[PDB]
C-alpha cells in the first residue's frame, strides 16, 4: 500500500481512517475525533535510547461501523505489522472500551461523532456547527456526540453546545469539580483545533443557560440524576492455540506466576485474563506465517469460545517484543541479551535518566525519584523501640542495628532543594509479635498526626528495605539480625553459624540482612559473611564491588571476628561444610539502572460499597491528575507510594495503608508481600514522589485548578 | 495532657482549675498549683510543675499545693522539673507563659471569693515584668511614677503617673486591654488619661486628687552540697568554686546546687537516690534556705537526672549528656524557644530566610565589596589584597563588608584583634573602627572579633580560600621567620568555609572534628581526624599551598611515628563530638536589658520586637555572639558603654564564658538579619509609629 511507505519512519503519532478499503490520513490538528460509524488505524512510533525504532500498531472499531469496515481495519493491521516485519505490538480497540496505551496518546480527550463514510461526513477543518457532546469521565475523558435537545442532558455531567463561533460548555448542578475541570479541554480542543482559535468559550451552569442556549435548545425542563469492576484480576491462565491454519486450544498453565519457558517458539499462546478484559496472543518466532497472520481471528474465536463481552481488549506481541505487563505474568522472566530492553513504554520514553551524584542530589527532583532516595541520609533522626504500647528510645551507640523480633519507629529530617520535610518509617520485624507490630503502626500514625499530618509515613518488613532507609547511618551498613530483641529484658544468644548478605544501593550504602546459612541463600552479585564457632568468613560474588566489601567488613567489626577473604567459586572447604553441603545460588545479575524500562511506575486511582476497585491513569504522569478529592497510588516498583488529596473522605484517609495492601496482593505480578508502602500528602509530597512529575508546580493548589482553568486559558 | 497549660487553684485540699480566660489572675490569699507540657520536636511531652504561693496563703494550702505537686511529678514518672513560685518573685521560666502579665487579686478562699458590679484599683509596676497588683481604692494608693487601672466594670480607666515612662504606660495596657478582652468579653471601654485629665467617673468614686509622691555583679560564684537525710537534713560541699565538674553529680545522691546570692537554688535528684529522699526535695530544699538564712522567696528548682535544664548544665564545665549526639532536642527545650522552625544551612536560599541567617550567624554568603586595613601605630593601611584571608596575630585589623540579605544592603565592620599585637596598636584599632562607624552614618554593625574565636560569617569572606591565622608576626612593612615546626588547625563552619588557626604544637591541641597541619623541618603531614568531612580537609590543602609544602595524608589512629615526634610525645586531646545543630537547645538564646553599678535583668518569654525599648541597650545573648542592640533614644553614655557593658555581661557570667567571645553591637532601626531573624513577627516598619502611639490607638480603644 501507498500509505505503508510513510508510515513509522519518526518518533511520533499516525492515524488513518478506513475509508472504504483504503488508509486516509486524519488531519493532525483532530487527532481524537473519532466517527462511531467508522474504523481507524493508528500507528505509535516510540524511539528506543539505543536508536532503534519501536511500534504500537492499533485499530479502532466505532459502534456503528460496518462488519466490512472492521474487517478491512483489521487486515490493514496484520499487513502493516508485516511491512515493518513482525516487530510491532497489535492492539484491538472497541469504542468505549479502550486500553489505557491508546487512551494516553489522547492529552485532551476522545471525541465520538455521530456519522461516517457511509454517511457522507468527513473530516474536514466555513463552520455552521450545532452539535452536542456529553463528557463523561474522571481520568480518561470522552465526549459523546449526542441529540441536541434537552433529553440528553441530567444533572451529572458537563455538556458542550457546539455553536461555531461560541462554545457553550454547562455544568450539572450535581458535576463534581474535578469532572468540570476535565470538560474545559474537550472545549479548548474545539476552540484551538477545529476552530483555529477564532471562537470563544461560555462556561454555565443550571439556571444560568445563556439565551443562545435557551434558543437552541428550549426552555429547560427538569433533569435526572447520572449514572457512574472489582479485584479479582490476579488469577489469569495460559493457552495453546492449534489450526489457525478453526481453532482449537488446549490448557498450558491453570495459575498465575507462569514458566517463561512453558512459550515455545513454534506455537503461538493466548494468555487468558478476560475477567479483567485483557487477553493476549503470543506469536512464537518459528511459528508458521499462516498462525501468525490469523492471530486476531484466533483471538477472537477465542473470546467468542469462552463467551466474554466483545469489547475485550486484545494484544498480540512477537516473540521478543513482548510488554511489560505481559512479562509480569511469568516467574523471573528474563531477556537473553544495549541500553533499555524488549519494550520502552510510551508514557516514559520522554524521562531523561540521571546517574546518582551524592554532590547534586539536593538539585534534581528526578535523581530523588529515579533512586528513591529523599536526601543524603544524613540529617537528624531518633530511633525508637517499641515495648508493649511504648516508644523506647534506641541505644545511640546501635543505631543502625534492628533485630528481627522487634519493631522500630524512625522519625528523619530531610532536606531537598531549599526545602524541609519529614519521615517516619515503621520497620515491622519478622518475629516482631502481633500485639507489638500493630503497637508500632498506631503509634507511628499518632506521631504523624502530633507533628501535623505531614510527615511522610512509610511501612517497611524486615527484609524488603527502601534505598533511603539504608542510608541513614553514615556509612555504616543497616545490619538486620534474624530474631531476638535489644530490650534489657531478654537478651537472647545468637545462633551457632549466621550468614549475612550485604547488599548495596545506587548510592554506596549497604545493609547486611540475616539470611538463612544455606547455600541457596547466596546471590552473585553482594559480598556475604559466615561466621562459624570456628572462623569467620567474608565471601565476595563475582558481581559484587568494593562498597560490598567495605560494608561487609565494618559488620564483622561489630561481630567481634576477623576475616578470611573468598572469592566465588574459589572457596575452601570448611566453609561449604558450614551450610550444611553445596547447592546452586543466584547468578542472574541485577536490572540496576534498566529496572525502570522493565518496571514502569503506573498511577492508579482506588476507591471503597464494601468492594475495592482501581482504575489507571493513562499517559504521562501529570501533577493535573492528583484529583484532591481522591486518594491515588504510584506504583515505582521498589515501593507504592499512596497519595492522599486533602479532600477526600476520611474513610478513604485512614484505609490510605490497607489500599496499597489490597492492591498489591490482588496483583497478578504476585508481588512481595513485604514491598514497601509510603504515604503521602497532599502539599508535602518528598523529592522521590515529585521527581517523577515533569512538569511539577509548588503553587499549583495556592490557586484552585478549576478556578484557574476557567480562566487561564478562559476569558 | 496535649501541650497547652493548665492552672489549678488549691480549694480546701482540693485541685480546681481556673478557668482559661483568667489564667495569670492569682488570689494573694490562695497556692496555685501549675502545669505547663511542651512538645520535644521528638514528639514526646516535657513537664514543668510549678505551685505558687500568694503572699496571703495560709501554712496548710501552701503545704496542701505542695503535696499536690510532688503527687502529680509522681503520675508523671519523676519526668517533671519542678518549681516553687512565690508572689513577686516567680522564674523567669513562669513569667514567660502570662503574656499580659499579672495580677495579684485581695482575697482567698478563706474569704469567700472565686474566679467566675465591679470597682477595683490596681498598681501597675515594671516594664519586662510586669504585675499589676489589686491596691485600695483610694489615692492614697497613688503615685506619681506608676500606672494605675480603676476597673470600673463596663468601664476601665487606665491612669498614668506624669513621671511613669512610656514604656511602662504600653505594658500598662496590654493589662487593661486584657481585662477588656478576658474578663468583660470585649464588652467595655477601656478610657487612658493622665494627672489632671482625671474623668468624672473618676473623680466621683476617688474623690478630689490630692498632690501625690513619685544591685549586681554578685551573680558568678555558686557552691555545690550533697545531700543526706532528707529526718534531719544534712549536707556536704563537694566543690567550693564556680565551675563544677560533671563527675561529683553521683546518682545515688541528690544535690543542692546554691546561687543564693543571685536568689535561686537547684535540687538535683539521681536516679538511684532512695525514694523518700526524692519525694523530699521540696522539704529539703526549703531547710537548706533556712540553714543559709536566705530569703523565704528564693527560688526552688528541682531536676531529674538527664532532664536538667540549660542553666543548671551551665555551671559545669563541658556538660556532655553521655547518649546524644543523635536524636532531635536534647535534656529539655527551653520552653520560650519551644516553637522555632529549625532551617539547616542552605546558600541558595539564605538571602530569603533570616531565620537562617540567624539560625547560623550568617547575614549573607560572605562575598560581597570589601576593603581590609591594618592598624600601624594610630592609622589605618590598606592591606595587599592579594594577601586578604591571611592575619598575622601582631597586628590588629578594620574590615568593612557590604552584605546584602533579602532586598536590602547593611555593612559589618569587623575589628580583628590579634593576640599578640601590642597594647596602644589594638585598641587604636578600637577608637579607630568607631570612627569608621560614625564617618559611615553611624548605621553599620560593628563586631570586634579576637584571634581563635573567629565568628562563622567572617571565616566565609575570602572566596572558598579558608581564613589562615598565624599565631604572631606582622603583614607589615619588617616580616620575621617562621618557626621551625608548626601545628595548624582547621575547623569548618556550618557553611562549609574554613578558617585554619595556627596553635602550639602539642598532642593535647589535637581535635577529632577537624583536619590539622603540620609542617616539620622534614616532611608535611595532612592529618583528618575521624569526624573531619570533606570541606576541613579541602581547607588544609590550600594551606598546604601557601605554605609550599607537600603533604602525607595521614587520618586519625593510623599515624606514623614520626608525627608524633614533630610534637614532643602522644599526649590525651579532646575526642568530644561538638553540638553544632544541637547547640541552640544547649544554650538557647536569652534576651537581656542592662543599665550602666552595673545591672542586667532578663526578659521571659518568647523573643519579641515589642521587647525592645528605644530608650534602652540590650543584649541578646545567642552563645558564639553577644549583640547589644542600641536604642535610638538611650543616653550616650549608655551608648558609649555598649561594648564595655557586654564585656561586663561575660566575665560576670557563671557560665565561665570565654572572655574572647564575639561582640557585636547592633543599632535600632539598622539591625543585621542574624538579629532580626530570632524574632519571629519582626516588622520594619514597627517603629515608624510610636509603639505607645500605636497601641493607645487601634489595639485598644
Amino acid at each position: 500500500h501507498p500509505e505503508f511507505l510513510k508510515a513509522g519512519k519518526e518518533p511520533g503519532l499516525q492515524i488513518w481512517r478506513v475509508e472504504k478499503f483504503d488508509l486516509v490520513p486524519v488531519p493532525t490538528n483532530l487527532y481524537g475525533d473519532f466517527f462511531t460509524g467508522d474504523a481507524y488505524v493508528i500507528l505509535k512510533t516510540v524511539q528506543l535510547r539505543n536508536g532503534n525504532l519501536q511500534y504500537d500498531l492499533h485499530y479502532w472499531l466505532g459502534n456503528e461501523c460496518s462488519q466490512d469496515e472492521s474487517g478491512a481495519a483489521a487486515i490493514f493491521t496484520v499487513q502493516l505489522d508485516d511491512y515493518l516485519n513482525g516487530r510491532a505490538v497489535q492492539h484491538r480497540e472497541v469504542q468505549g472500551f479502550e486500553s489505557a496505551t491508546f487512551l494516553g496518546y489522547f492529552k485532551s480527550g476522545l471525541k465520538y461523532k455521530k456519522g461516517g463514510v457511509a454517511s457522507g461526513f468527513k473530516h474536514v477543518v466555513e463552520v455552521v456547527v450545532q452539535r452536542l457532546f456529553q463528557v463523561k469521565g474522571r481520568r480518561v475523558v470522552r465526549a459523546t456526540e449526542v441529540p441536541v435537545s434537552w433529553e440528553s442532558f441530567n444533572n451529572g455531567n458537563c455538556f458542550i453546545l457546539d455553536l461555531g463561533n461560541n462554545i457553550h460548555q454547562w455544568c450539572g448542578s450535581n458535576s463534581n469539580r474535578y469532572e468540570r475541570l476535565k470538560a474545559t479541554q474537550v472545549s479548548k480542543g474545539i476552540r484551538d483545533n477545529e476552530r483555529s482559535g477564532r471562537a470563544r468559550v461560555h462556561v454555565s451552569e443550571e439556571g444560568t443557560e445563556p439565551e443562545a442556549m435557551l434558543q437552541v435548545l428550549g426552555p429547560k425542563p427538569a433533569l435526572p440524576a447520572g449514572t457512574e469492576d472489582a479485584a479479582n484480576r490476579k488469577l489469569a491462565k495460559l493457552y495453546k492455540v492449534s489450526n489457525g491454519a478453526t481453532m482449537s486450544v488446549s490448557l498450558v498453565a491453570d495459575e498465575n506466576p507462569f514458566a517463561q519457558g512453558a512459550l515455545k517458539s513454534e506455537d503461538c499462546f493466548i494468555l487468558d485474563h478476560g475477567k479483567d478484559g485483557k487477553i493476549f496472543v503470543w506469536k512464537g518466532k518459528q511459528a508458521n506465517t499462516e498462525e501468525r497472520k490469523a492471530a486476531l481471528k484466533t483471538a477472537s474465536d477465542f473470546i467468542t469460545k469462552m463467551d466474554y463481552p466483545k469489547q475485550t481488549q486484545v494484544s498480540v506481541l512477537p516473540e521478543g517484543g513482548e510488554t511489560p505487563l505481559f512479562k509480569q505474568f511469568f516467574k523471573n522472566w528474563r531477556d537473553p541479551d544495549g541500553l533499555g530492553l524488549s519494550y520502552l513504554s510510551s508514557h516514559i520514553a520522554n524521562v531523561e535518566r540521571v546517574p546518582f551524584d551524592a554532590a547534586t542530589l539536593h538539585t534534581s527532583t528526578a535523581m530523588a525519584a529515579q533512586h528513591g532516595m529523599d536526601d543524603d541520609g544524613t540529617g537528624q533522626k531518633q530511633i525508637w523501640r517499641i515495648e508493649g504500647s511504648n516508644k523506647v528510645p534506641v541505644d545511640p551507640a546501635t543505631y543502625g542495628q534492628f533485630y528481627g523480633g522487634d519493631s522500630y519507629i524512625i522519625l528523619y529530617n530531610y532536606r531537598h532543594g531549599g526545602r524541609q520535610g519529614q519521615i517516619i518509617y515503621n520497620w515491622q520485624g519478622a518475629q516482631s509479635t502481633q500485639d507489638e507490630v500493630a503497637a508500632s503502626a498506631i503509634l507511628t500514625a499518632q506521631l504523624d498526626e502530633e507533628l501535623g499530618g505531614t510527615p511522610v509515613q512509610s511501612r517497611v518488613v524486615q527484609g524488603k528495605e527502601p534505598a533511603h532507609l539504608m542510608s541513614l547511618f553514615g556509612g555504616k551498613p543497616m545490619i538486620i539480625y534474624k530474631g531476638g530483641t535489644s530490650r534489657e529484658g531478654g537478651q537472647t544468644a545468637p545462633a551457632s553459624t549466621r550468614l549475612f548478605q550485604v547488599r548495596a544501593n545506587s548510592a554506596g550504602a549497604t545493609r547486611a540482612v540475616e539470611v538463612l546459612p544455606k547455600a541457596g541463600a547466596l546471590n552473585s552479585n553482594d559480598a556475604f559473611v559466615l561466621k562459624t564457632p570456628s572462623a569467620a568468613y567474608l565471601w565476595v560474588g563475582t558481581g559484587a564491588s568494593e562498597a560490598e566489601k567495605t560494608g561487609a567488613q565494618e559488620l564483622l567489626r561489630v561481630l567481634r571476628a576477623q576475616p578470611v577473604q573468598v572469592a566465588e567459586g574459589s572457596e575452601p572447604d570448611g566453609f561449604w561444610e558450614a551450610l550444611g553441603g553445596k547447592a546452586a545460588y543466584r547468578t542472574s545479575p541485577r536490572l540496576k539502572d534498566k529496572k525502570m524500562d522493565a518496571h514502569p511506575p503506573r498511577l492508579f486511582a482506588c476507591s471503597n460499597i464494601g468492594r475495592f476497585v482501581i482504575e489507571e491513569v493513562p499517559g504521562e504522569l501529570m501533577q493535573e491528575d492528583l484529583a484532591t478529592d481522591d486518594v491515588m497510588l504510584l506504583d515505582t516498583w521498589d515501593q507504592v507510594f499512596v497519595w492522599v488529596g486533602k479532600d477526600s473522605q476520611e474513610e478513604e484517609k485512614t484505609e490510605a495503608l490497607t489500599s496499597a495492601k489490597r492492591y498489591i496482593e490482588t496483583d497478578p505480578a504476585n508481588r512481595d508481600r513485604r514491598t514497601p508502602i509510603t504515604v503521602v500528602k497532599q502539599g508535602f509530597e518528598p523529592p522521590s514522589f515529585v521527581g517523577w512529575f515533569l512538569g511539577w508546580d509548588d503553587d499549583y493548589w495556592s490557586v484552585d485548578p478549576l478556578d484557574r482553568a476557567m480562566a487561564e486559558l478562559a476569558a
